[PDB]
């Protein structure tokens, strides 16, 4: 699994210089997601005199 | 008690050179069987003076 960082959010917003207080602002996602693997096999034969 | 093995069995067959396999052949067997030991055994009497 890793991170997936989605959005940043919209954090400040240019307030007027009077009050003493700032805005709140939308979140970011970080969406956890996985992901699998897989795998790759096979199988051969063979005799021994034909071999040697 | 000792053995007494009987006959050996026929193992090989001369199998075909493509088969990968042998065959099943006949076993031996080995008799541990047993005997016994007698005894003998007697006694003779003498006199003492009339040996003397």
């Amino acid at each position: 699994t890793y991170m997936k960082i989605a959005d940043y959010g919209q954090l400040g917003e240019y307030t007027c210089d009077a009050k003493c207080d700032a805005e709140f602002g939308e979140p970011g996602n970080i969406r956890h997601l996985e992901g699998k693997t897989y795998d790759y096999r096979g199988v051969f034969c063979f005799n021994r005199k034909n071999l040697q």
